[PDB]
């Protein structure tokens, strides 16, 4: 049998909440359920049609058994739905979509949900099993230990990024200009109503207090442009460039897509939003993660036979402003086509979610016939990339 | 393009260590490295031929960033190798092989490594992020919270087993006889030298201490048959059936397979061990996970037009003695063909590893031309299954 | 019968009492101690170098660092030659400190001492046992609950022990609630009347990048709603309860310190003493029966000096629970209008190591020349301390 | 004018064996060891339990012991519920300060009979987590032995690190310290084998269900040494030019001591033979880093107060917190080393910190001959010391 064609029929997300902020009372799995239910409703299909589900999720500790199963059953999908939780660090939300697309291509399912989720607010601390050492011990923060420290270099991702800043001569002022640009694009996009088909609101309910309706991203309002060039370079004391403002932040969120074969969309009288054309993974030295998305994108372009000029919009995940700048520079692409409506530096980075969010954003924002290319770096030196065409 | 045929070229595992036992000093990722290196060596190929790696791993908290990447880089594979860590609870090791097979089928890669790893000895305790409540702070055990507790019913997996024992009328004495039979068959297989090609020895090195070489599974010797019928029923104190002897145990270990397209196997002139014929996932009501493998197994047989009599060897993961008995009862298959060389009740159950182990064991044990079927239940009500044919 | 030095109080000063996790919660108990000690020496009008030795009550010492009293004393700018001892008689600690200091002075072993109490319940930690973590997890215990508030022998809270006395003496919820509202009413009236002008010193809380906060009065007494008082649920006993959050004492932060000296030393230093310490005693009963131990301790002191209850102008019976004060009133048969007249621990709060010192300090200021004041304080384990002073 | 005080005598002094850290007595909480010593002392004194009027116990690391540690020890020994109790903390000096404060009450005539002593279970001291919000990046669990017991607040370093400062100042080298340490072990073994603690120490039965009873009858720590290894050990408290080692410093331990104290009049009334009279005592303090020299001043204060000369003292007990401390005291006071710590001390017997001040006073009581004077001194964290002079009856 030949490979099946895969289409995106809907793509939906929660707003992104700030660390210990507006969505911090909700577990990752509950945000998961909200996004999945929303995506199914938007697709207009019976929920029974969804055959299987993959969700990205990096910091699974303390979330309870089978996080994807919790999200799926919490969304009211049938108990017959198999579930798998995916961890490619920062690339998790994209890799879930890629893996689901592989199952569909093989004809192993005809309809799936794929996406990502993360509640950094609820990630716990850990104590080693065993006897306590004389003199005491520090219980580690799993955001730091599992999420943000490179194993091999024993330093923060932010300190790894400094290496690329040095090698490619990307200065503090340029990184700060990029970050201000992201905040500006995010605000403009929200004010133009550009997220109306993408984001669904969340109602946070507390006993004995009034409901809070969270309807937009929280992070992009937390900025003061006049203070941006005043911040300390917290990942490197001497000759540093990366700051809290020009780096991504810690956040909570979930996103979900309904994926089908072309045959299934036809059978169900669904008009799909976009076609999944191709995808790829690349890896380089762990310290050099900022540059892996260049190679992953180049792989996809070469596979399909497109030139960079053929791409209408780029989503290069804003793990740090430095990452986007390194990518624009190496690929020599028009900066006006890159992260047009903001990104992780200003919208925030719930790590397991962002790779799904950026694909969902292209699905809504591209115009008919246009190609969009999303790419996302990950801890350990990896990246994933994906090319879609709007239908 | 047409779908590619997938073959298993090698299948290797560490011995399985007991909880806080012979392998407890090694992190899961290090066991992973050991199995991966061993599988590549047994396949007779250069490490550079391995294109991408997926490993099952359920309890990832505190292991550090990107566990699969740590396993792969730790085995000396190229920095160019993309890695993804897979969590379908107890089914994780088999689902990793299934998902890698799908990538190979699509022609997206030609050689991959897939398997699973777990060090339950090193799984930590957690403390919640936030304000310390008045009156005390609880530190939860991630083995219990994420590993072994059903979310929806708020009971241990062993209490779900008790529920199936009720519904299917599977008694304590029946579960005890099965367990004694598992311990018996494990010892017989080790004595017969049946793991000589499957298992590779682990050298444990401690500064200022003599090297310890771990060459065989630890768990199967930890039993007293005279005491089996006297043990307390820990999941249900009154009229119970499940005990520590007749349930699987907590353990440490890793397993890894080298998988290739038929075309790659020919190009590299390797001798494949088995072909992957079919695989499937099923899911049922969470409390009924013991019976999910019955549906998964039925799906694979129907998919390829084989009847249950056509299967020479069954591996139904021994999560509990109850599970195997339930499967035999529903499928009406010959017990003499099931878990013939022991299983998880007597060999142990490093949860993310077991689904890979049982597929590897069929690859070694089957005679040329024979079909083997492996199935494995998972927390949340799921199961995975795979059918292979020995070459 | 021994011939002893006469012991006088020259000053008695305290911080305001802060609410749990409230206005003074950023300050360690030892820092509150330094503030009270410095304040009392200033009020005494003596050189810091004249203080020979220091004793401080402090019940929950875990995580405060080595030698809490030493930290408070050196932190107050007293000489490195000053010996220090930290005292623990649970709730009675602040009073027992004064008693033991008085005993050294009587023996002529020192001529001038500082004695008091300190507690920061906001900063009391949780504990984890030494050893290996059990499979399945563990609860780390709260030291306020484990060391401060739980009876060892009955394995229940002090509040539950108090329910026992409520039963035996027929002291009902209504009477307890009425006593509590009275305490809150009296605390407010005293604060408004400026009755704490000489006793309390303000504390300035400083946080980098934020404005200063001057805490100049007790925080707790304003945290009440009289309308809700009779509607509160009984936390220590669901079945036939009487004790509630409102009519029991609360968790709090504060410190108190008194400058004590021999009558001779006061003359040498040309300072006018405020009061004379006449007598003091400890008593104990069954652990569960701690509410009634103060009756026996007070009687011992009266019998020792040969006075009668009517001779006492002012009583301070520590308000650990409203129940406690009512039990004492009933058994002693004293005039409730002479008891805790300017409020107490039910409305002002109860930093456990400090309250015993606070109540003696209050008598010192409030008594009129020539009058006798009796202070008594129950403690965890079935104990009580009591003290008689006479205004000078 | 000086007050006219009652005379105070020691009628008994009893202790548990001292257990090693996580060693033979580690299953027993401090308060239980307290109960055993308190019952011991009463039984030895030959008086009814109801005669004891009030109790003071030294105890430095009280976290997690439960409410009112001294009350627990007392009620656990079967004393009347009518017995008032107070727990004392002068760090390392606690066990001696308890006896002094009880002596002051008796002198005043406020009680006629009391029990005073000290207790510590370092094996059972817990770890702590702070109340509040968990800070991003991790949460510390501190060891209370280190945080409350052994760390100087002001200098932010270990007691042993402060000790190095006096080693420097008084030129006391590694070899002299090691010689002292070996001397302590030698004395301890000699005394134990001679049966010198026959009336001082009482045995402890450890019961574990299923296990055979363990009877701990002698001090555990003194056998834990190898003299050939002593000179080879690393100086763990200072990188450069260190002198303090695990071998020549005191160890972490468990134990309790209790003394029955009464007025001369009560001993007559009760027809019991007093062991010693408590003559004088004092507290001294210096710069916190200089705690090893504090006992020098406290001892001098006592001798000056009673009008005695150093030469008049038959037996000295200078607490062996560190070998360094004893040598610094031998140096500054210029006393006869053969008269100091005759039957061993904390370097070889161990240092359950709230107990040790009581143990050493209890030791003089048993060891002195009729009419002899003994001086006991003990340094404490923060730069203090207590000292006591007694005379055998
Ligand atoms: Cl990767
Ligand atoms: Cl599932
Ligand atoms: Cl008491
Ligand atoms: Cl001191
Ligand atoms: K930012
Ligand atoms: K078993
Ligand atoms: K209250
Ligand atoms: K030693």
């Amino acid at each position: 049998p030949t490979l099946k064609e895969v289409v995106i029929v809907s793509a939906t997300r929660t707003p992104i909440g700030s660390f210990l902020g507006s969505l911090s009372l909700l577990p990752a799995t509950k945000l998961g359920s909200i996004a999945i239910q929303g995506a199914i409703e938007k697709a207009g299909i019976p929920k029974e049609e969804v055959k299987e589900a993959y969700m990205g999720n990096v910091l699974q500790g303390g979330e309870g058994q089978a996080p994807t199963r919790q999200a799926v059953l919490g969304a009211g999908l049938p108990i017959s739905t198999p579930c798998t939780t995916i961890n490619k660090v920062c690339a998790s939300g994209m890799k879930a979509i890629m893996m689901a697309s592989q199952s569909l291509m093989c004809g192993h399912q005809d309809v799936m949900v794929a996406g990502g989720m993360e509640s950094m607010s609820n990630v716990p601390y850990v104590m080693n099993r065993g006897s306590t050492p004389y003199g005491g011990v520090k219980l580690e923060d799993l955001i730091v230990k599992d999420g943000l420290t490179d194993v091999y270099n024993k330093i923060h991702m932010g300190s790894c990024a400094e290496n690329t800043a040095k090698k490619l001569n990307i200065a503090r002022n340029e990184q700060d200009a990029y970050a201000i640009n992201s905040y500006t694009r995010s605000k403009a996009a929200w004010e133009a109503g550009k997220f109306g088909n993408e984001v669904i609101p969340v109602t946070v309910t507390v006993k004995g207090q009034p409901d809070v309706v969270v309807k937009e991203d929280e992070e992009y309002k937390r900025v003061d442009f006049s203070k941006v060039p005043k911040l300390k370079t917290v990942f490197q004391k001497e000759n540093g460039t990366v700051t809290a403002a020009n780096a991504s932040t810690l956040n909570d969120g979930a996103a979900a897509l309904v994926l089908m074969t072309a045959d299934a969309a036809k059978r169900l009288n669904v008009t799909p939003l976009a076609r999944i054309v191709a995808f790829a993974d690349a890896a380089v030295e762990p310290i050099d993660f900022p540059i892996a998305p260049v190679y992953a994108a180049s792989m996809v372009l070469k596979d399909v036979g497109l030139k960079k000029e053929d791409i209408a919009m780029w989503e290069v995940n804003e793990a740090f402003s430095l990452v986007v700048l390194a990518n624009i520079k190496m690929l020599e692409i028009d900066p006006q086509k890159v992260n047009i409506n903001g990104g992780a530096v200003s919208l925030g980075h719930p790590i397991g979610m962002s790779g799904a969010r950026i694909v969902g954003h292209l699905t809504h924002a591209l115009k008919q016939g246009e190609y969009g290319l999303a790419s996302i770096c990950n801890g350990g030196g990896g990246a994933s990339a994906m090319l879609i065409q709007k239908l």
